[PDB]
């Protein structure tokens, strides 16, 4: 079973104060990391090389107009419908690919046949074998490239990652032929060819990237579109870069772990930042979510500070944050209560959690931050 599935977008990427690089990727937390585009102090800004496009409407894609050439690039939102399955046995057919996938080819296609600019439209998507009941979701991310002149449409996949010659024929390893023959028909109809389907494979060192795979695949989504709209080839570990340290550097890897551990972002809210262009300021609201999150966490492992000290300093803070988020107003004893537990929240990942937001709403510590909405009993 591969159809279509159908979920709208009311929905919030919630705070997953306990994630980390190794922990694996999914196409919301994927859809989440977009909001870094635009963020001028992330290493993933994209606003000197692009800017947003109007539309030019392709469905589930957020458009950009490079700044530097004429090309239009597209980026699709991730969507856990965007899957291709491949039989290992290569006396099984190729596979399949999921029937909203292949819509978005027939409707890639449908573009292209109207489009008369250069146009380069990305996708992340998993691919799996499907008759190995071991079931991994591979994240890779392929793009299509469309030239008016040529005219040819060539896709690539970036593959964040030995048997002979003779079983290479027995055994499939990718869905390279389930892909290309479902692009091929996409566009069977068109007066376009396919150019030369390539994988371009770039992690060949292994570390368990069951993993980060998908942090290199949103760092390539970054690659592909500067690359892009700077008329240059995309430069990938092996190829570019020469180690995977220098393609996801620290910095990439903070911007993504804080983005999904410590955020609060509905989606509604990153379609607003990447049809407009606009950075996602940090709120309040979500300094609370977050240590709502961290609590519920920690109640459920594993059954310094004990975990009821923890507890209990982040039902003291988050009653003050609420306490403050409307109308409002907190007591000298509150702030009181929260000057004797600010030892117990700057403490360890609880520390890393409240110091994220100290930083992002622009104060230097807890009193700071909560001092300009107490009431002294009393004053002069």
């Amino acid at each position: 079973h591969h159809e279509n599935l159908y979920f709208q977008g009311s929905s919030i990427y919630p705070p997953e104060t306990s994630w980390e690089v190794n922990k694996g990727m999914n196409s919301s937390r994927l859809h989440k990391l977009y909001s870094l585009f635009f963020d001028k102090s992330s290493a993933f800004y994209l606003g000197d090389d692009v800017s947003v496009l109007e539309d030019k409407p392709l469905t589930g894609a957020y458009g950009f107009q490079s700044k530097k050439n004429d090309q239009q690039i597209f980026l699709f939102r991730p969507d856990s419908d965007y899957v291709a399955g491949y039989h290992v046995d290569a006396k099984s057919d190729a596979g399949w690919v999921n029937d909203k996938l292949d819509r978005r080819l027939s409707e890639i296609s449908e573009f292209c046949s109207k489009a008369t600019q250069p146009a380069t439209f990305i996708l992340p998507f998993v691919e799996m074998p499907t008759d190995i009941t071991k079931g991994v979701q591979h994240q890779v991310l392929l793009t299509i490239s469309y030239d008016p002149k040529s005219k040819q449409l060539t896709p690539t996949v970036y593959d964040s990652i030995s048997l002979s010659s003779y079983f290479k024929g027995k055994y499939r390893t990718t869905c390279d032929e389930i892909l290309t023959q479902s692009i091929e028909k996409a566009i069977k109809s068109t007066d376009f060819t396919l150019g030369k389907f390539t994988r371009a494979a770039y992690n060949h060192q292994n570390r368990l990237t069951e993993g980060n795979s998908g942090s290199y695949t949103f760092r390539t989504i970054k690659e592909v579109i500067s690359s892009s709209a700077q008329g240059t080839e995309v430069k990938i570990p092996g190829s570019g870069y020469i180690t995977s340290n220098s393609y996801l550097t620290s910095q990439h890897v903070q911007d993504i772990e804080s983005c999904i551990k410590y955020r609060n972002l509905g989606v509604v809210d990153i379609e607003s930042a990447l049809t407009e262009g606009k950075t996602l300021p940090v709120q309040l609201s979500e300094f609370i979510v977050a240590l709502e999150d961290y609590g519920k966490l920690r109640s459920q492992q594993s059954e310094g500070y004990s975990k009821t000290a923890k507890l209990t300093a982040v039902e003291l803070l988050i009653g003050i944050l609420n306490d403050i988020k409307g109308k409002n107003e907190i007591s000298e004893s509150q702030y009181d209560k929260l000057v004797k537990e600010v030892d117990c929240l700057m403490d360890s990942s609880l520390g890393k959690l409240v110091q994220f937001h100290l930083k992002n709403l622009g104060a230097e510590s807890l009193q700071k931050l909560v001092l300009p909405c107490v009431k002294f009993d009393d004053t002069i």
